[PDB]
């Protein structure tokens, strides 16, 4: 029966693999930053590289709908297929900052499902300049859930629970009056 | 163990099975009620089976925190230890009908999840005046938290579990976050 609208589901770290477990109904955005690529990262896939002159431009001309600096770089998460697959029914996965959180929450809030993943403690954080992942984690409260993150794969598997659960919520499901109205009327 | 266990008042309904499949971290609730008892039925396990008057008194002296009157008959949950599980990490099942589900969600808010568990048709619903009366009674899912077509009761009672597991890591469930967070991680 019963046809649901995506979930833009945003998923914030401080330590920084999870994200690729769990898209093993979600498609992953892939951003646009002006740092440099590191060992193994491949453009398209971890990001779309710029240098800060193309992403002022990009920001300029419509084409990101968020931003932040983060760490002395620019990330952008592009509007392309946002929206369009939010409609869908198709969900979008972001991994981004608590200011690129804090933005899709207050813009989008009715499609937007946030999980913040939590280190077990600092000293394993440290195992993962920490100063900035204190000054992130304390925004933590603002996130729809929090997960603290022993094990990858066990983060992994509560965030599909999450997903799934959130797909059932009777706020995202399309036509739910109409199909009252037509399949279970009340007679008179 | 860094955040602590956490308890909803899981609501459950459906037009007046699952509920056993999910209890074999939470407890059933016994309801009380002025129906006759059925065949293979026992006081303290289905119900706690009183007359009218009994169950006025109930609801005079304090004892009963939830009471509605469903097909002809009253029913209502028992305050005794709701609150208290709440408190100690414990989940409760409630299996009762909207007006019940309606009183929880504006009673206690912030601890109730609310299913409603949709049947495939009315020809299954009708080989399960009455017909005009689930419908009204189905009318009610709007207001529900999530809304589940029950296909295979196992499914059902698959998705009812992995709502409950996706609930007890909503962030507004931990008590003394912030608390943590600054013990824990502290900025410096
Ligand atoms: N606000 C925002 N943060 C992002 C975006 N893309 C990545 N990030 C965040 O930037 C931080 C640095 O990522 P890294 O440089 O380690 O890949 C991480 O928190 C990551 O989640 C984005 O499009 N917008
Ligand atoms: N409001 C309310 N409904 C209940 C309670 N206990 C059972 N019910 C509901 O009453 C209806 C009739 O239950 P039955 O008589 O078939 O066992 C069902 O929808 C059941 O969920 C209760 O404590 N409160």
């Amino acid at each position: 029966m019963l046809k649901s609208v995506g979930v833009i589901l945003v998923l914030s770290s401080p330590s920084g693999t999870v994200a690729n477990k769990l898209l093993e109904n979600i498609v992953k955005s892939v951003s646009v930053t002006t740092r440099a690529a590191r060992k193994g990262e491949k453009e398209g896939k971890d990001y779309y590289f710029v240098d800060r002159e193309e992403f002022l431009r990009l920001c300029s001309n419509g084409e990101i709908i968020e931003h932040a600096e983060v760490f002395g770089n620019f990330y952008g998460v592009p509007r392309k297929n946002l929206e369009d697959n939010v409609d869908k029914g198709v969900s979008t996965l972001l991994v981004i900052d608590w200011q690129g959180a804090f933005k899709f929450m207050e813009m989008m809030r009715e499609h937007v499902v946030s999980i913040f993943i939590m280190p077990p403690s600092m000293e394993e954080l440290r195992r993962r300049r920490l100063k900035g992942a204190a000054f992130e984690i304390s925004h933590c409260e603002a996130y729809d859930y929090v997960i603290v993150n022993e094990d990858i794969e066990e983060t992994a598997d509560r965030i599909s629970n999450i997903l799934r659960a959130e797909q059932m919520k009777t706020c995202r499901q399309v036509g739910l009056r109409e199909l009252l109205e037509s399949r279970f009327p009340i007679e008179d």
